[PDB]
C-alpha cells in the first residue's frame, strides 16, 4: 500500500492590514 | 514513502483598527 | 508508492493595525 499521509502545509500569509482608526 | 507536505494555509485575519487620526 | 498530501497548513496570523485616521 501507498505511504502515509505527508506533513501540514505552512503556515498562511499574515492577515491584512485593519481598517483606518477613529476620527481624531 | 510519506506524501508530500500539505498546501499552504489560508490568510490570516484582518487586523485590528488603527489607532486615533489627529485632533480636529 | 508515495502516500498522498498532507493536510492544509494553519491559518496565517492576524494582520497588523491598520493606519492611523485620517486627518481631518
Amino acid at each position: 500500500p501507498p505511504g502515509p499521509p505527508g506533513p501540514p502545509g505552512p503556515k498562511g500569509e499574515p492577515g491584512p492590514p485593519g481598517p483606518p482608526g477613529p476620527p481624531g
